[PDB]
């Protein structure tokens, strides 16, 4: 009755055939868990990546979480524990808190005990975490080359379910991306203990997250697909209308622990799983996910992009600038770089790249031309990517500028995208220039090369 379990999401467990290569099983099981937000991976039995790891040599700062729903967190971005003393820690709450041993305290017990936790307005217990990206004092579970590796561990150093590889296999458009996104192409790792949680979110620019449980106890995911992303926020912005007030950058998202139940009440799909030990956990774009863990656990999760996320990719730059909320990086840069890059691409990937850049390219002569009927005459040729992002960045919408930009000499330094032109400054069209990266006939040149990639 408080708490009524939302139905399982789908559990794929393939064949070594199938498991080999990662970007094709996720595109074959692509219309199944797009319609749930949220799926379950099992590799197979022989596939086990060694964990080893002293315990009393990797240090974290850890991160100290309130657990009451509707209330505002920030979200994580870019004294100590060590590993041994952050887990005695961690056992010795969830022993407490149960009068139990540890792992004696049924999932779906922690579950419904959570809920009623984050709800009661008398309880005000908190927990810690640690969240982080791998550094020298606390790597990844993963194998990568550094050391004397055993011959276990150089079976999945070029695996393509290794983390550290996903980014960089060629099928992640991600990849070939230069500019800065450290906190976006790297695994981040998670150590979790009893009750901490993840709150609701998606992840930027709307690209997938793959999630490997290295060991511990169960991690409990809630999702929800893609389609009903605006179901969701609508019913959140009603509830917790603090959460969606202006940010000032992208240190200052705010997000927030809510009951699957409510969403479930306002006709929202929501499904369930348990992620345990040796299991991957897949989010497709736009597919609002949150959760917590049962226990002491250590898991590891990084962002990816395919093909099939392209147009998603593009709506999602569109969709962030409605809003005015920060780019973690240009989606259209990263076009241009993949076609100036195309004779070294898949065929596949520059097939597809070609159609993004046919959008791309029908948009800016549009918009090239509504600038000039407002009177921008004058114009000159801007390398965009030489630019630190905060210095690009469009004074209206905050969208990150590389197509195109417009400035003024009585403002110096500010620039708009070509949708906001009328919020520059107060002086005359004819003061105005067209910052622009390509001439439109610098660009189908540009895309007649991937077309000849791609045959
Ligand atoms: O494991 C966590 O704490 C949170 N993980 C995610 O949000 C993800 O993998 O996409
Ligand atoms: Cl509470
Ligand atoms: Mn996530
Ligand atoms: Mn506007
Ligand atoms: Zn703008």
């Amino acid at each position: 009755s408080m708490f009524l379990p939302p139905p399982e999401c789908p559990v794929f467990e393939p064949s070594w055939e199938e498991f080999a290569d990662p970007f094709a099983f996720i595109h074959k099981i692509r219309p199944i868990a797009e319609q749930t937000g949220i799926c379950k991976v099992r590799p197979p039995p022989d596939w086990q990546p060694p964990f080893a790891c002293d315990v009393d040599k990797l240090h974290f700062t850890p991160r100290i979480q309130r657990l009451n729903e509707l209330e505002a967190q920030t979200r994580v971005k870019l004294r100590d524990y060590t590993l041994r003393t952050f887990g005695e820690m961690a056992d010795a709450f969830k022993s407490d808190y149960f009068n139990m041993p540890v792992h004696m305290v049924p999932t779906e017990l922690v579950e419904k005990e959570f809920w009623r936790l984050v709800s009661t307005i008398e309880e005000d217990v908190t927990v810690e975490y640690g969240a982080d990206i791998a550094s020298k004092e606390f790597g990844s579970g993963f194998p990568v080359r550094d050391i004397k590796l055993s011959p276990e561990e150089e079976e999945y150093l070029d695996s393509g379910w290794n983390l550290n590889n996903m980014p960089v296999m060629e099928q992640s458009v991600l990849a070939h991306i230069t500019a800065d996104i450290c906190g976006m192409k790297l695994p981040w790792l998670y150590v979790g203990m009893c009750f901490s949680s993840f709150c609701w979110h998606i992840e930027d620019h709307w690209s997938y997250s793959i999630n490997y449980l290295h060991w511990g106890e169960p991690k409990t995911w809630y999702g929800v697909p893609g389609y009903a992303a605006e179901q969701l926020e609508n019913v959140m912005k009603k509830l917790a209308p603090e959460l969606f007030v202006s940010q000032p950058d992208l240190l200052h998202q705010l997000v927030t622990i809510m009951n699957p139940n409510t969403l479930m009440t306002h006709e929202v799909p929501v499904y369930r799983t348990n992620q345990c030990a040796g299991e991957f956990v897949i989010t497709f774009p736009r597919a609002y996910h949150s959760g917590f863990n049962q226990g002491f656990n250590f898991a590891e999760a990084v962002n990816f992009c395919t093909v099939d996320w392209l147009p998603l990719g593009r709506q999602c730059v569109e969709h962030y600038r409605l809003l005015h909320r920060y780019c973690v990086f240009s989606h259209d840069e990263m076009i241009c770089k993949m076609a100036s890059k195309a004779d070294v691409l898949d065929v596949v990937v520059a097939s597809t790249v070609q159609k993004d850049m046919a959008i791309m390219i029908e948009d800016e002569k549009a918009l090239r031309e509504t600038v000039r009927k407002l009177g921008v005459i004058d114009s000159e040729r801007m390398d965009f990517e030489l630019l630190p992002d905060d210095e690009r960045q469009c004074v209206k919408c905050k969208t990150t500028c590389f197509m195109s930009a417009i400035s003024c000499s009585c403002k110096p330094g500010l620039l708009v995208c070509l949708h906001h032109v009328k919020e520059l400054c107060s002086c005359p069209p004819y003061k105005y220039k067209l910052r622009y990266r390509y001439t439109l006939d610098d660009l189908y040149p540009m895309m007649n090369a991937l077309k000849l990639r791609a045959e």
